[PDB]
């Protein structure tokens, strides 16, 4: 196959490509609000119990078992 040129047209920032990396520097810029925020899910959002994802699990052997 012939080699690529050098030509390049950039763009205005319009897809979401161009925010997709901007929002990942932001997580990590934000990681300790991330952290405050979801420390204080006591205030009502503490409906995320993760460890119920076990308790589940023990209550649907089925899933392990053969379909």
């Amino acid at each position: 196959t012939p080699i690529e040129s050098h030509q390049v047209e950039k763009r205005k920032c319009n897809t979401a490509t161009c925010a997709t990396q901007r929002l990942a520097n932001f997580l990590v810029h934000s990681s300790n609000n991330f952290g405050a925020i979801l420390s204080s899910t006591n205030v009502g959002s503490n409906t995320y119990g993760k460890r119920n994802a076990v308790e589940v699990l023990k209550r649907e052997p089925l899933n392990y078992l053969p379909l």
